[PDB]
DNA sequence: ATTTCACACCTAGGTGTGAAATT
DNA sequence: AATTTCACACCTAGGTGTGAAATT
């Protein structure tokens, strides 16, 4: 095939894994950082096409972090990038990023993938064809962004990692 | 035809329009206030549209504004609405608002729209079928909006209403309450 | 007469913190 | 004790008119 689907900024989400990612989630939405961003193309320019975002367990578990590390111890709804539909030159000639995408541990309300705490997720983005011949839809997971929700940071590693690269955590960045 | 196309918020444009409306133009692009929105129906739920924003001369003098009154002394690039391509139900279920268009006085290329200082112009929406068996472009205009595009406000009236409805400007609100 | 621009002051909201609540 | 919640200080990000200054 000719489409061509790669994750932007993997040397960062490599290093939020190394550690075991965390993303906090809260009742009123909590927006995932890295944010997920991704590099397409082979789409056709002038065909309409949908971005899609679910959730997938990395694993059966439940999970727990005791002593510096984590133990043991469904698929998510699906988000439309708000820039869906568009046109596949919209979505080459930039990456594709779910900057505005909010994570919850309770289902209170749309725009929110209510995620199940403690347990590890794999981001999943589907690219749907609008309005062709047939549906076509195309799914891409990326080991490299897989995490743990969590209702507060576990790994203070993970914690100086955040606030050293997402801007909204400046005001930590003293240290 | 089915199409239907209302302004939304009228009456505050009206207030605006009655006292000869203004609109700030800076060189980084400033968003409008009051911001254009409208209602739409009659479109088709499941066919693609884009909403594209441009502005007609609403007359051919310079205007002027002279002891506390306007006197006499091309049409634009087109703004495509961010949520341009989208269904027809999206459009329908809620006003089309062009909150992020910003007003310029110096075309340098970051999607605003150019005008000219001391003209009167009027806002002009078109609706555009996205890939249908032939072209639709209809277009809008509503004079209720229309206003002299400015580097500085001069109708301090219209000074007022601003400061009075964009919560942008809510550090002003409170001395201009207390005036008259 | 007209345009420019740094500025204070806002809207709007995204961070981790840590004390507290919940279990 | 493990986990969740929540008000908070502190930021990013950027939209206002003001009025002193600059430009014509
Ligand atoms: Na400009």
């Amino acid at each position: 095939g000719e489409l061509r689907v790669g994750l932007e900024e993997s040397e960062l989400w490599l290093r939020f894994k190394e550690l075991t990612n965390e993303m906090i989630v809260t009742k009123n939405g909590r927006r995932m950082f890295p944010v997920l961003k991704v590099n397409v193309s082979g789409l056709d320019p002038n065909a309409m096409y949908s971005f899609l975002l679910d959730f997938v367990a990395a694993d059966n578990h439940r999970w727990k972090y005791v002593n510096g590390e984590w133990v043991p111890g469904a698929p998510s709804c699906v988000y439309i990038h708000p820039d869906s539909p568009n046109f596949g030159a919209h979505w080459m000639k930039a990456p594709v990023s779910f900057s505005k995408v909010k994570l919850t541990n309770k289902l209170n309300g749309g725009g929110q993938i209510m995620l199940n705490s403690l347990h590890k997720y794999e981001p999943r983005i589907h690219i749907v064809r609008v309005g062709g011949p047939q549906r076509m839809i195309t799914s891409h997971c990326f080991p490299e962004t897989q995490f743990i929700a969590v209702t507060a940071y576990q790994n203070e590693e993970i914690t100086a990692l955040k606030i050293k690269y997402n801007p909204f955590a400046k005001a930590f960045l003293d240290a």
